[PDB]
């Protein structure tokens, strides 16, 4: 996260670390058994780390499961990266408490203007290389889509939101990526691609979870 500020300690208590050996993604920590991420983070060996704040230190309030499963979306492009979402079951139920709790998806999707909250533990530096320990977050309206298309020249399909500040020095970024955005207590967004972090006429780019809840409530009722 780019021109954010420190969350605090579990403040985003849904929010999830995948760890492979070291931190690599965001999740969304959606019921006791299923994190919502990006398709884009898929890879073998995923560890779920809930109730964390510092990454790099046992504060007390983690929980570390093993995915069971994941399931990638049918139709993601790795190319385009429409579609990038992912589920992944956990081996364990989380214990649910104050520090360890899930959000809730969208009844209908978010419009432009809508303030939202994104988070993560990925670069804080729009130029250079500068990882945090401990959670990043940052408040960003959802922009619409003809004024993102026009400004950055993106392609934008109906599978995507823009988020962030046209003027630049505040957006999510690598490292970010899986992670959730929420707005008015609803995962409206999961940190999917972008240029750069935190250009000029280049805002973040966010798989719009509203067109995903059909197949996620599915997903869940069949696996
Ligand atoms: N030609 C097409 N259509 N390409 C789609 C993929 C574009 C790609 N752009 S990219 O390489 O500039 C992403 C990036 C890599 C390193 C450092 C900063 C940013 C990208 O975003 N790739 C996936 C990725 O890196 N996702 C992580 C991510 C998270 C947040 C942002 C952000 N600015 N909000 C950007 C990238
Ligand atoms: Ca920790
Ligand atoms: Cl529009």
């Amino acid at each position: 996260i780019v021109g954010g500020y420190t969350c605090g300690a579990n403040t985003v208590p849904y929010q999830v670390s995948l760890n492979s050996g070291y931190h690599f993604c965001g999740g969304s920590l959606i019921n006791s058994q299923w994190v919502v991420s990006a398709a884009h983070c898929y890879k073998s060996g995923i560890q779920v780390r809930l109730g964390e704040d510092n990454i790099n230190v046992v504060e007390g309030n983690e929980q570390f499961i093993s995915a069971s499963k994941s399931i990638v979306h049918p139709s993601y492009n790795s190319e385009t990266y429409n579609n990038d979402i992912m589920l992944i079951k956990l081996k364990s139920a989380a214990s649910l408490n104050s520090r360890v709790a899930s959000i809730s998806l969208p009844t209908s999707c978010a419009s432009a203007g809508t303030q939202c909250l994104i988070s993560g533990w990925g670069n804080t530096k729009s130029s250079g290389t500068s990882y945090p320990d401990v959670l990043k977050c940052l408040k960003a309206p959802i922009l619409s889509d003809s004024s993102c298309k026009s400004a950055s020249s993106f392609i934008i399909t109906s599978n995507m939101f823009c988020a962030g500040y046209l003027e630049g020095g505040k957006d999510a970024c690598q490292g970010d990526s899986g992670g959730p955005v929420v707005c008015s207590g609803k995962l409206q967004g999961i940190v999917s691609w972008g240029s750069g972090c935190a250009q000029k006429n280049k805002p973040g780019i966010y798989t719009k979870v509203c067109n995903y809840v059909s197949w996620i409530k599915q997903t869940i009722a069949s696996n």
